[PDB]
């Protein structure tokens, strides 16, 4: 038995699978969540997005464990650029906290991310991993038809929709 | 002269102009909403960015007006498939929506959106709108950049997540 099993576990038994409502009732539960403020569903619809791979709409327990990981992963991250652990950040230092962590932008690319992201001013840890989930299918994505390894994509029309709104 | 103008004026002079949270209540103000749920801030950033060139998190009057011009038509097609007055419509009802409003989209691309719009097999009007602002703004953003004018665009991965970060 895996510890994590049983937050999983309790939520929709028998498909063996959770969406993003069942998703986000265990996820703070588990305590992912760790103090802040606990994780609201369209952030977790993206997670769900990034890590179903089929269209399910669903990602089952194995899945579940893979998510976890990154969760905390970008957690700690997190908490090193507000150990004050307020529950936000300014954008500029955000803005190392998005280059650190890998696969980064340029300074006039990086603001874009952190100038949509801003709420109020400030930017929130639900807003930050939301960011982070976003990111990591879009990458991910981008590899999956740059399949010449280069880092330069040729999109058509109604390639690119299909490609963003998936996310 | 329009009528528009009282609402737009009741919620900001942060210069004339207006935020999501402003924005948000002068919709629901004007109730274009229309017996349907107040469009929820989540999509209302959208609503910004959609219109917004300039990165402020802001739109002006003259902005909105186009806005509220394209949703008032927007909602419409809804209410064909909505005669229920439900604030919900199912993804082959949304699929030909998509279609009769002008949109260049293929079989396997809106199959594509409607799995990931719909929870519980029909679509919440908040989401048809987040669903139909984010398209106009995406393919905006993509006749921007097709000035080859061919139906295909080419990206490298520093610019394609500042294009899709931005929306
Ligand atoms: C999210 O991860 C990826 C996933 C799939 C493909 C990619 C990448 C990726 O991160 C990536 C890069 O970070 C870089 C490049 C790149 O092609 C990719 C991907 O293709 C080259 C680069 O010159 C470009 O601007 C073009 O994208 C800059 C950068 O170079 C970095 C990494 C290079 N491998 C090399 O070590 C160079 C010296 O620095
Ligand atoms: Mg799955
Ligand atoms: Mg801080
Ligand atoms: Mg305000
Ligand atoms: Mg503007
Ligand atoms: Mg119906």
């Amino acid at each position: 038995m895996d510890p994590l099993y049983g937050y999983f576990a309790a939520v929709a038994g028998q498909d063996g699978q959770i969406d993003a409502d069942e998703l986000q009732r265990c996820l703070t539960q588990s305590g992912i969540a760790g103090g802040y403020k606990p994780f609201n569903l369209e952030t977790c619809r993206l997670m769900v997005s990034m890590l179903d791979r089929d269209m399910s709409g669903t990602m089952g327990f194995n899945e579940f464990k893979e998510l976890w990981a990154v969760l905390n992963g970008w957690r700690q991250h997190f908490i090193s650029f507000d150990t004050d652990r307020s529950g936000t950040v300014d954008p500029q230092e955000l803005q190392k906290a998005l280059t650190t962590m890998g696969f980064r932008l340029s300074p006039q690319a990086v603001n874009s991310i952190a100038k949509r992201y801003s709420t109020n001013g400030k930017i929130t840890f639900d807003d930050y991993i939301a960011c982070c989930v976003k990111l990591r299918a879009l990458t991910d994505s981008f590899r999956r038809r740059d399949t010449a390894q280069q880092g330069v994509v040729n999109f058509p029309y109604d390639d690119f929709i299909q490609c963003v709104m998936s996310v």
